[PDB]
């Protein structure tokens, strides 16, 4: 069902870093990955969390539809694309923390609580600050937690409607050409040591879905970009994408 290929390591190495890809072929029920122990060990999800806070706030009711404004605060932030109006469209992409904080203010922290529950969404502890607990609380997800996760909203089992759990998989939508099709969400957790970078997500093809979950050593923001890049370079050595 599982199998380790420590030759992937090469992949990490080669940038001066350290870090896990898991693989997950759906037609095939078979996974992958360089190291069996990093991809069970939980790390804070950061920005991958805005998929399970846009299914809830979608659910719920504090956000209408991916086309709603919701305006900025007028709080200069370092961030330049923060500071604009956005939807939840825009919100993912731009990975807009303070639009998702509020969200988390409105869910409140019973309703997240038992709707984390309900996702069998990693240790499922919200111990922490309501609006940052997935940055600086107690909780925590692993790669292969991150993949039993997508599997079900790939499959519309999550326990929201189908209307949710096809708007956030619009959200998700970050490359699509004649080849394949990936949705998915980075992030990037600098508050609680180690910092890493996370990508998680999957390709879809004509006739299957791999699914993917990597993070990385991430000492600086000057290897964010390496992210989406050794994960593409993954696929492309297993002939997944072109
Ligand atoms: O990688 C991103 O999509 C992203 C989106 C927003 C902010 C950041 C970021 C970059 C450097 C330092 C702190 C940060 F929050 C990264």
């Amino acid at each position: 069902e599982w199998q380790e290929n420590k030759s992937w390591n090469a992949h990490f190495t080669e940038h001066k870093s350290q870090g896990v890809v898991v693989l997950w072929n759906e037609n095939k029920q078979q996974g992958f990955t360089n190291n069996l122990k990093r991809a069970n060990q939980a790390f804070l999800p950061a920005s991958t969390f805005k998929i399970p806070n846009s299914l809830i706030a979608l659910d719920l009711g504090v956000v209408k539809d991916e086309h709603q404004v919701f305006k900025w605060d007028g709080q200069t932030r370092d961030i330049a694309t923060w500071n604009r109006d956005h939807n939840l469209i825009t919100a993912m992409k731009y990975s807009v923390v303070p639009v998702y904080q509020e969200f988390a203010r409105q869910i409140g922290e019973a309703r997240m609580s038992k709707m984390l529950h309900a996702f069998d969404y990693g240790n499922e502890d919200i111990s922490g600050n309501v609006d940052s607990f997935w940055l600086d609380g107690g909780i925590r997800i692993s790669a292969t937690e991150q993949i039993s996760f997508l599997r079900k909203l790939y499959h519309n089992k999550l326990h929201v409607s189908e209307r949710s759990q096809r708007i956030v998989k619009q959200a998700m939508l970050t490359e699509a050409n004649g080849d394949y099709i990936i949705r998915a969400k980075t992030g990037y957790s600098t508050r609680i040591e180690p910092k890493i970078g996370w990508w998680v997500g999957w390709v879809e093809l004509d006739d299957n879905v791999w699914f993917f979950a990597m993070n990385m050593d991430m000492p600086t923001s000057d290897g964010l970009g390496l992210r989406q890049a050794i994960t593409k370079e993954v696929l492309k050595q297993e002939k997944i994408i072109p």
